[PDB]
């Protein structure tokens, strides 16, 4: 009545997000108090993010659409302090709000892909009057949203469908890579998780190497091991939202050349699908279990939950 899950996959793709809705699906949410201890993330990331997007400003060379937001740059770091510990005054706020509203930072925030943005900066900043509000406290979404890169064995338990399960998480950045081989032993199933909208970024660890062309190798590597042979292999192509709006906009063939499809959302998704798939060596005796997914949409990944458990119950 015991599985084991082992969520892997390149750094971003989505694993820790995935630990969290199983918190949310199967353990209630997070509690008020639980919600409280996320506030400082939910306030570091926004600074973080409209930050990198100064800090890239610089070095693309792009001005602020007015020259008053000079001022309010500086005044950022003057008080970006305080939200790393937990508060956001409402001078604060205004600056960000001014600052992300300056046509010159949006024409940045546009060029993200040549830099390294993280992918909730939108989300937090859209809702800043909501996060700075007195009293603020992270919702399920915003706690869904925060980023910090996994170090370390991150180990949770959870009851469904009369099984215990317990999930393994592991950074996949690539100094992380090195500990994946603690979590392998007696594994039901591995979900390997893939940011779909990475096929036209770079490694932040790297910016001469395609990230997805990096999730590819590492698909090839734990799906073609040995040493998963019975271990049930499913493939979560994450981030479908991200893609969806980024296919229509920038080309697939940016990652793959030889792609001749349209740059809309189904035909893209099922050519990515079947590169990842094409790696599987041992096609007739080796099934990978293949679901789109938005790791941040409770309702997709409660649906999509059922069904994985479904074909773990009635394999293993
Ligand atoms: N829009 C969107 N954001 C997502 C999705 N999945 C994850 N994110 C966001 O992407 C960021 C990185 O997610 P995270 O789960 O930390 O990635 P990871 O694979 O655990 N990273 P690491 O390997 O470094 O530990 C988070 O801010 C998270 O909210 C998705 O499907 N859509
Ligand atoms: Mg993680």
């Amino acid at each position: 009545r015991e599985v084991k899950l082992l969520l892997l996959g390149a750094g971003e793709s989505g694993k820790s997000t995935i630990v969290k809705q199983m918190k949310i699906i199967h353990e209630a949410g997070y509690s008020e108090e639980e919600c409280k201890q996320y506030k400082a993330v939910v306030y570091s990331n926004t600074i973080q993010s409209i930050i990198a997007i100064i800090r890239a400003m610089g070095r693309l060379k792009i001005d602020f659409g007015d020259a008053a937001r000079a001022d309010d740059a500086r005044q950022l770091f003057v008080l970006a302090g305080a939200a790393e510990e937990g508060f956001m005054t409402a001078e604060l706020a205004g600056v960000i709000k001014r600052l992300w509203k300056d046509s010159g930072v949006q024409a940045c925030f546009n060029r993200s892909r040549e830099y390294q943005l993280n992918d909730s900066a939108a989300y937090y900043l859209n809702d800043l009057d909501r996060i700075a509000q007195p009293n603020y406290i992270p919702t399920q979404q915003d706690v869904l949203r925060t980023r910090v890169p996994t170090t370390g064995i991150v180990e949770t338990h959870f009851t469904f469908k009369d099984l215990h399960f317990k999930m393994f998480d592991v950074g996949g950045q690539r100094s992380e890579r090195k500990k994946w081989i603690h979590c392998f032993e007696g594994v039901t199933a591995i979900i390997f998780c893939v940011a779909l909208s990475d096929y036209d970024l770079v490694l932040a660890e790297d910016e001469e190497m395609n990230r997805m062309h990096e999730s590819m190798k590492l698909f090839d590597s734990i799906c073609n091991n040995k040493w998963f042979t019975d271990t049930s292999i499913i493939l979560f192509l994450n981030k479908k939202d991200l893609f969806e709006e980024k296919i229509k906009k920038s080309p697939l063939t940016i990652c793959y050349p030889e792609y001749a499809g349209s740059n809309t959302y189904e035909e893209a998704a099922a050519y990515i699908q079947c590169q990842f798939e094409d790696l599987n060596k041992r096609k007739d005796t080796k099934e990978i279990y293949t679901h789109f997914t938005c790791a941040t949409d409770t309702k997709n990944v409660q649906f999509v939950f059922d069904a994985v458990t479904d074909v773990i119950i009635k394999n293993n």
